């Protein structure tokens, strides 16, 4: 019995399951979760000692890599002066500065204590905008069969449609012309793995909600800051009335923003009728403020590009030498690995129709390899700055190994 | 123009009403809001570098005062091995070990990102134990006319009853005879300013509870580990199904907990049917853990209530003597000022009666005595350890000076 074995069964009798967070049991892959020490560029060290290549990057915010010395520097500072004041501070000026000069769409900005807060927030500011009730959602994306603890009519208002598929949206608008307030959407979707968009799927949203008064809600909540530095809205063309942020700009600490055109965010209280939650908190705040400040530098997205392009590649050549069929999709920072026959992994269907237990076997060999990838098929994979080549010729040779055993 | 006047003018260009948290932009007493550079002890440092004896506590995280050396030192050295994972710690477990120690009444608990997750998560167990979908909460508690952006089917199961009246309480549960799943009940009430229970209020939700079969949530996001070690449950002799955690926990940053009875708690999953959010960030837990070990050493709450008994005391004593009708309610660590003709203050129709426009004047009054209130005759006051007997002497002094002037 290892240290993580022992802290698992310790944490099974005072918190259900041995986990805070229902993935973090290993649900998804089976077996006993690793218990992390610490940290550092692209290794995670288990309480054994035990270093693992790391595509996980706490679910997107260590761009940087972990423990990144600039992030780490600014906090150590900003708790010298306290923790939380529970007054506004001079650094929600600055953050709220940096944010809306790194992305341009956002006009006016509010800083939350979450993503999740950020999106919520967004949805509520839409519904009162428009004062309409309906919003459009994607199926197998998260914002944050029925199950027991939500009553039945709490999802009566929420119009669920494929992602990448225009003509289920035009559908569920035909149905209720003057009642959508708002799409929200993954401009790449990262919760049932790595799903890019179409070509013509965010440009044709963005022309349905302007034929029908809707306004855009573009959750970047994951893709901000790891797509592009303008995020994958930039990437794609496509302008939103308003865009969720959160990790990354939290620089590994809890933190959400939401903002848009200014005429929507004027709606506001105390300049508008809409109410919203909590505040960014200041360590947090002097984390992500340091993070955008080097993510902001020359040559930072074409490293962060070259690196997922590389392991992407080698991945499919290591998968088709060894006659494993499998999809890698990717977009800047983010990638996800699929194993199916299919040429293309492009929807919800698609994600399904993967062979579950092989990943489960894979991602077991892979961390037997030291290399930590999520434990999901349904989550996508973060590639951090601090990856070297030689981590990433390591990775694919590792998954060639691993792929020869499936 | 003072620091503070420039960076409010800053803000508004960017931020709806130039704060992220509507009740930091002073709309509940006027002016303009105070910018704060630090915080130590029992003191906030401004912008331009005014100290102000705090009552506010950063809301209530600040039990020990603010910047606590044995928290700071937690934090510099959690922050060396990387501020998040992504994957369970050993923190989790001493920290949920450390929680149900000193909260006897939790046989198990899930830490989770803020005392509004615990909450919502609770109530969430709560419907999906019992299998019922209607909650009762009161009048004036929040726990995280009709306004816009939310449907107006969103609060269909919902019941409201009224704070310190069981005869409310036993109309709606004979309406609703087994479709009640729990009352969600602030121990103390502090949104509505400071109320403490009835002496057969808490007593009298736990004996209808168990009449109707409905479980017992007792919201101690803000009264725990401020009324008593363990909790306002502990001080007023009542045992709940579940109780949720916030604010000290944490340390002075974000962190939520929800906890109860080891059977209802087991219908979590990955163990039971009910799902849930974003697990507890590990430098939020090594403050808290920090935090919990200095407050629960011998004499901590004997010396916390002393002060705030003293403060009550004296406020008391210099209203009489300028002719100014107040009311201040307090227990442990936490109190109320109300500017009031009535003999008690019990109940939200009680706070309602209060002059509005008074406590806006001493507000004012008191931040030119060097005094930083909560800026709101809705918000209770909260003590510190770090708080002297000759920094509540000034207070009084201070409150005295702006009786005279009201
Ligand atoms: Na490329
Ligand atoms: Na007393």
């Amino acid at each position: 019995m290892s240290k993580s074995e022992n802290l698992y069964a310790q944490a099974q009798q005072l918190i259900p399951g041995g986990v805070n967070s229902p993935v973090r049991a290993f649900t998804g892959v089976g077996g006993i979760p690793l218990f992390i020490e610490r940290a550092d560029g692209a290794y995670l060290f288990d309480v054994d000692g035990k270093a693992y290549i790391d595509y996980v990057g706490s679910w997107g915010p260590m761009i940087l890599g972990h423990n990144h010395p600039a992030i780490r520097q600014a906090v150590i500072e900003a708790v010298e002066r306290g923790l939380s004041f529970g007054a506004p501070t001079e650094m929600e000026v600055k953050m709220a500065q940096l944010v809306t000069d790194l992305v341009p769409t956002m006009d006016m900005v509010r800083m939350v204590n979450s993503g999740t807060e950020a999106t919520m927030s967004a949805i509520r500011l839409a519904r009162g905008y428009t004062g309409r009730d309906k919003i459009i959602k994607f199926e197998g994306c998260y914002h944050g069969p029925n199950s027991p603890g939500v009553p039945t009519d709490f999802a009566k208002h929420t119009l669920t449609c494929t992602y990448n598929d225009l003509a289920s949206v035009r559908q569920a608008f035909e149905q209720y012309p003057q009642e959508v307030a708002c799409i929200i959407v993954e401009p790449v979707a990262g919760n049932m793995n790595c799903i890019p968009p179409l070509p013509e799927f965010l440009p044709g949203l963005r022309a349905l909600c302007d034929e029908f008064g809707a306004l855009l809600i573009i959750d970047e909540v994951m893709t901000g800051f790891r797509v592009a530095l303008a995020g994958a809205q930039d990437y794609y063309h496509v302008i939103p009335d308003l865009t969720c942020l959160g990790k990354i700009i939290g620089g590994g600490m809890p933190v959400g923003a939401f903002g848009g055109r200014r005429e929507v965010m004027n709606a506001l209280a105390p300049t508008g009728p809409v109410y919203q939650t909590l505040s960014g908190n200041p360590i947090a705040m002097a984390a992500g403020f340091a993070c955008l400040t080097e993510i902001s530098q020359v040559g930072v997205y074409e490293t962060l590009t070259e690196l997922t392009d590389s392991l992407a590649t080698g991945l499919r050549h290591a998968a088709k030498e060894e006659n494993i069929p499998l999809v890698v999709n990717h977009v800047g920072g983010m990638f996800g690995l699929f194993f199916t026959n299919a040429d293309t992994v492009t929807c919800y269907q698609d994600v399904m129709n993967c062979d579950v237990e092989r990943f489960k076997r894979f991602f077991h060999l892979m961390l037997e390899e030291g290399v930590y990838l999520a434990p999901s098929a349904f989550e996508a994979g973060f590639m951090s700055l601090a990856h070297s080549n030689e981590d990433i010729q390591k990775t694919v040779n590792a998954a060639r190994r691993c792929f020869a055993k499936l």
